[PDB]
């Protein structure tokens, strides 16, 4: 069949390329033929395209498991049957332990293999379902988007909309999280994102004024669904913006299909979706891991018997078609600190795209101004308009200054009659003003002919017109080279006629003494 895309809401279901998967609660997921998958699953994702053996090279591929009892030809025929029904069949790239480690330059070959598989099997697009190390391994974050743009354009040439979807685990969707390059590079190229709102335990989000809402909290499931989706569709609460017309809510089919995240009470989903629609932002659908689990059995060998599609199929299909959020994006805007008197260019590193991913960087405008000749905060606002929408974002620019530093202002002792240069070994520096040694003055003098302590005060003048300054002090002590009688010590024993130095004087012992301090023994005591 032909490349078949979905114009309206989706119920996405993954399809296992394996048999008898073991459940989180001891159930079993049989392999199933594509032709048995409920019609209401209008997007079916073949799981998974991956590296099977490092020995085959770095480019991942898809190898049907023959034990599903479909030949290559029958598999192709079943996909053609789904397409004849207006249903889409994607290839899901990634999954657990996918072992994808692409290197820069691999994008041509990955694009070529995506095309080969798409043309052979009749796939309608590709789901990015990178997990764990694969999300960030080697150059995957560059290679995968680069390849997918090429694919998309290859099929656009023939009037075909090759679908691109992604299935990020939700915690990675924070504004500077690991999925950022995929979401940003492919803005305009992707049809929808179906994050996984499951298998993340106690992860969740903080709602100011309300509290913490966790993905595993079954008492607050309506709130979880509402708030995480509200945050995504508006780019609030530290999440990257995914437009509501492109947000599909990914869920476990049942308690065997995932560790956590199953919706106990479907009413929580209906009401959360209803609230989103009530604020003018209906979502695009739901997604499940998986059709095999929906058709599986529990530990007691009782059949799940399609409960997930029973609960959600009609709810999601019985909705109006999506209304495109055409707001544009700005990228690269980050608060920035700049050194006093450095050059600042408000446009560098900043870009913009329309809702279709076209570059509209030239249409960016900036209000506000930075004066790098004056420390302080400067607030800029960037704006861009396209498609009768406008996006605005602030940027704070802080101009700062670092203090210069002295070196060599160290207290020192020099010998009588030595030559002393107060500037020897003294310098100053500043990161931008450079060598400031010539801007140091010295207050005070040292007289090395005279024993004593000499204070020097160093001042540095700097900046524009040398109107800033800083100061430091140094003590230079001049000591004689004359030999003196030895210093008195409290525990020493001295003999009549022994001489010692103490408190600036020379004293001679008049008789035997230990522990008597010279100068303290009066007019007629032992030291004179
Ligand atoms: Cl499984
Ligand atoms: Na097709
Ligand atoms: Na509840
Ligand atoms: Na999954
Ligand atoms: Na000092």
């Amino acid at each position: 069949g032909t490349i078949t895309s979905q114009d309206d809401n989706v119920v996405v279901g993954y399809w296992h390329n394996w048999c008898d998967g073991r459940g989180y609660q001891g159930g079993n997921a049989p392999c199933v033929e594509l032709k048995t998958v409920n019609p209401q699953y209008n997007v079916v994702n073949i799981s998974f395209m991956k590296v099977y053996d490092i020995a085959e090279g770095r480019i991942p591929t898809f190898k049907l498991d023959p034990t599903i009892a479909l030949s290559e030809a029958e598999f192709i025929a079943q996909i053609d049957t789904l397409n004849s029904q207006g249903r889409s069949v994607l290839i899901a790239l990634g999954g657990a332990d996918a072992h994808i480690e692409l290197t820069r330059g691999d994008e041509d070959a990955l694009a070529a293999e995506i095309i080969r598989l798409t043309d052979l099997y009749g796939f309608d697009g590709l789901d990015i379902d990178l997990q764990q190390a694969a999300i960030t391994a080697k150059d995957n974050q560059f290679v995968i988007p680069a390849a997918l743009k090429m694919v998309k354009e290859h099929y656009r040439k023939t009037g075909d909309n090759f679908m691109i979807t992604m299935a990020p685990e939700f915690p990675y969707l924070t504004a500077n999280g690991a999925y950022t390059p995929y979401l940003t590079e492919l803005d305009g190229y992707y049809d929808f994102i179906n994050p996984q709102f499951y298998n993340q335990g106690g992860d969740g989000l903080w709602i100011e004024g309300v509290g913490w809402i966790a993905q595993n909290n079954d008492a607050l499931k309506e709130e979880f669904i509402y708030y995480i989706a509200d945050s995504l569709i508006n780019g609030t609460r530290n999440y990257h913006k995914i437009p509501h017309d492109k947000l599909v809510f990914g869920l476990p089919s049942n308690i065997d299909a995932a560790a956590t995240g199953y919706i106990q009470d479907p009413q929580d989903l209906y009401k959360a979706f209803d609230r989103l629609k009530a604020q003018g932002q209906p979502l695009r659908g739901v997604m499940t891991w998986s059709v095999n689990w929906d058709m599986g059995t529990d530990a007691a060998n009782n059949s799940y018997n399609q409960q997930f599609i029973k609960d959600y199929g009609n709810f999601i299909h019985n909705q109006l078609p999506p209304v495109t959020d055409m707001t544009p994006t700005l990228s690269g805007i980050v608060d920035t600190r700049v050194e006093l008197d450095s050059h600042f260019d408000p446009l560098i590193g900043i870009t913009a795209k329309d809702y279709q991913g076209n570059d509209i960087t030239a249409d960016v405008t900036v209000s506000g101004s930075v004066n790098t000749n004056q420390v302080g905060d400067y607030l800029l606002t960037y704006s861009v308009s396209s498609d009768d929408e406008t996006t605005n974002q602030p940027r704070k620019i802080t101009v700062y200054e670092i203090l210069p530093a002295f070196t060599g202002i160290t207290d020192t002792t020099v010998v009588i009659d030595s030559e002393f240069d107060p500037m020897q070994g003294v310098s100053a520096s500043h990161p931008t003003q450079g060598d400031l040694t010539a801007n140091i003055t010295v207050t005070g003098e040292v007289d090395t002919n005279v024993v004593g302590v000499y204070e020097l005060t160093y001042q540095l003048f700097y900046g524009q017109d040398n109107q800033q300054n800083m100061t430091d002090k140094r003590i230079v002590t001049v000591v004689t080279d004359a030999v003196s009688d030895d210093d008195w010590q409290v525990g020493s024993t001295y003999v009549k006629d022994d001489k010692v130095t103490h408190n600036g004087a020379t004293w001679t012992a008049q008789w035997w003494t230990k522990g008597e301090e010279p100068g303290t023994t009066g007019e007629w005591g032992v030291w004179r």
